[PDB]
């Protein structure tokens, strides 16, 4: 294993927004992409800022392959990002749950970026280093299983967990938990989901859930 901290958690840090709740509208795709543009907006200015998912939504569309409230890629809006050289404030442009057409203005751009990082399929030792060099991480999981959305707390194990992902989260930080090496991962139906909006999954258990499968992160 690489040479990296035992434990990683962007929450302390003051690089991780509020938990968003996505509703109706399969925006996690979006929620995933911007939580982990949010983590480098703070790094590179020092300012937290809640970005717009609803501009990827209705914006990053069928250019990006993307689908708004029925699915996208996190790498495919970053790109979007890049493109459309920014991303509009969440206050500016709030999340309404619904396909709309696109209102993006620069005049509200709280955000850029240059480029995006597609880590190597199912490594998880990469992934580890991603979190703690680099910042949260994008990525998917599989959360089909009826365990998920139980999920209160201590470190989600599934044994029916695949490595087919259709779930885009942010992986905010990594430990271990009485025993259990887990991932961080934030989720974005809200905070009454699992531990304040939070699930610790499983690490080093054989890319449990996929959620290694398909890694990124962009940069300002």
């Amino acid at each position: 294993n690489r040479i990296l901290p035992d434990s990683v958690d962007w929450r302390e840090k003051g690089c991780v927004t509020e938990v968003k709740y996505q509703g109706s509208c399969g925006a996690c795709w979006a929620f995933s992409a911007v939580g982990a543009l949010e983590a480098q907006l703070k790094l590179k200015t020092g300012k937290l800022v809640s970005l717009s998912a609803q501009n990827l939504v209705d914006c990053s569309t069928e250019k990006y392959g993307n689908k708004g409230c029925n699915g996208g890629f996190m790498t495919t809006a970053f790109q979007y990002i890049i493109d459309n050289k920014g991303i509009d404030s969440d206050a500016s442009y709030p999340y309404k749950a619904m396909d709309q057409k696109c209102q993006y203005d620069s005049k509200y751009r709280a955000a850029t970026c240059s480029k995006y990082t597609e880590l190597p399929y199912g490594r998880e030792d990469v992934l580890k280093e991603a979190v703690a060099n680099k910042g949260p991480v994008s990525v998917g999981v599989d959360a089909r299983h009826p365990s998920f959305f139980l999920y209160r707390s201590g470190v989600y194990y599934e044994p029916s967990c695949t490595q087919n992902v259709n779930h885009g989260v942010l992986v905010v930080g990594y430990g271990d938990l009485n025993g259990k090496e887990y991932w961080l991962v934030k989720n974005s139906w809200g905070h009454n989901f699992g531990e304040e909006g939070y699930i610790r999954m499983a690490r080093n258990k054989g890319n449990h859930c996929g959620i290694a499968s398909f890694p990124s992160y962009p940069e300002i």
